[PDB]
């Protein structure tokens, strides 16, 4: 058991989850001193991202985030191996401090962050197995700011009412997951890091897109106010807010960028 | 023991030092969504900070920072209790990333930070006794940025080449400590937090001055490259760099400001 607040919060994760105290931890602050342009970072292609509206995908409150289960026929192409999707989920702040992305840029948080988790399906049968292995996982990170209403994000947010409490789940119809990606996906930061939640395994190839997507203030408030970290019958209900880890030390790492600036 | 890098680094402190995973942890990011003006925050007076040039004070490389021992007649006036000085020390980054202040302001690190540690001498016999007790400690924090050469800071820095390894010590002729402070000490942030190193006791009244001081890039580079965490005889030396703790969550609480 672990949380983002109080005694079982992030400084205590390493007690039961020793990788959380190890090297190569995520997230990090992206700032000029540790960035280096790498022209070998070519564009990714997203395959199988247009999920059938006639199929259903499980949306779940796992007590730490809201997560949508994704099929293994969604793939990234462009890394050394092909990686297939397993799930996506979000991180956010709170109505009075609406700045809860995990990665920061030049010390500034965005409003929220989406993570789309993939695993090396060339080598491993599933994400559980891959999660233990070197470069077993690849995660795409989309930084979220306040802006215009985003119809594609509402294909998640409009369903939060059904998964208010920990352990609640609802099937939702497929939609085009590519619509959650920002413009100019060719522009990104790349580094070797970790899961940002326990067990914090240092097995993740990170791709953080340079350009944020926009969602409306009403959308963001819905995300920040709809969910609880606790079971429906828990006697000490806790809102699901500020579910992001603080940035970690660099540990001599550089972040490579597919752009110069 | 404890370190700032590897398996004994800050995410592992709580395993041996459980207050590192408890309440009221420092340092924090000083931003507007958590600030609040409060009129009771009047100018601190710095008494006995003009150290006698006829005394000498011990500079030690403790393996985690460089620290100068201070005399207990040096004290802060203006708080509910009297706080008496025990030591000062610094925190910094590294040549590749020279931004290693502990506190940040609107997400921004400064180059380095100075901490002048005092103990509540009204309540407690010594710093040792005070550190884990109620209202035991008050720390002054000065944020350091690059700029003009600073002779005041050189009174310390000039000795760096003599304390390069863990457990090495050197003597420093008394000088005026108030020269290490910025101008306009009247403007400062104030909050209850913790030691930023193990055992992370939540017993510190922080004052972080609004205004930074300046040191030259030659001075900053000396600080970042002069010292080791390890003993001289060590097969695998470790440079003393990035000796700052990451900022902590600070939720539903308030930093009070003496200014607006
Ligand atoms: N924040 S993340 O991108 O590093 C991440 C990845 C995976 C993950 C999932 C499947 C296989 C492998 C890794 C799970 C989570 C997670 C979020 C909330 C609660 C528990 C776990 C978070
Ligand atoms: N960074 S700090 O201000 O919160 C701090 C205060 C004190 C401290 C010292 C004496 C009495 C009471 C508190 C000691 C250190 C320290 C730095 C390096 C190694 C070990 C300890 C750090
Ligand atoms: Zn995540
Ligand atoms: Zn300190």
């Amino acid at each position: 058991k672990w949380t983002y607040f109080g005694p079982d919060g992030e400084n205590s994760w390493s007690k039961k989850y020793p990788s959380c105290g190890g090297l190569l931890q995520s997230p990090i602050d992206l700032h000029s001193d540790i960035l280096q342009y790498d022209a070998s970072l070519t564009p990714l292609e997203f395959q199988g991202y247009n999920l059938s509206a006639n199929k259903q995908f499980l949306l779940t409150n796992n007590g730490h985030s809201v997560k949508l289960n994704l099929p293994s026929d969604m793939h990234i192409q462009g890394l050394q191996s092909r990686y297939s999707a397993t799930q996506l989920h979000l991180h956010w702040g709170n109505p009075n401090d609406p700045h809860g992305s995990e990665h920061t840029v030049s010390g500034q948080h965005f409003a929220a962050e989406l993570h789309i988790v993939h695993y090396n399906s060339d080598l491993y049968p599933d994400a559980s197995t891959a999660s233990n292995k070197s470069e077993g996982l690849a995660v795409l990170a989309v930084l979220i700011e306040m802006g215009s209403f985003n119809p594609s994000y509402d294909k998640i947010f409009s369903h939060l009412q059904h998964v208010k409490y920990k352990g609640q789940e609802a099937f939702v119809p497929g939609f085009n997951i590519e619509e959650l990606l920002p413009e100019r996906t060719a522009e990104y930061y790349r580094y070797r890091g970790s899961l940002t939640t326990p067990p914090c395994n240092p097995t993740v190839l990170w791709t953080v897109f340079r350009n944020p997507v926009q969602i409306s203030q009403e959308q963001l408030l819905a995300l920040e106010t709809a969910l609880y970290c606790t079971h429906m019958d828990d006697p000490s209900p806790r809102e699901m807010i500020n579910n992001f880890r603080q940035v970690q030390k660099f540990d001599e790492r550089l972040v490579y960028t597919s752009f110069s600036q």
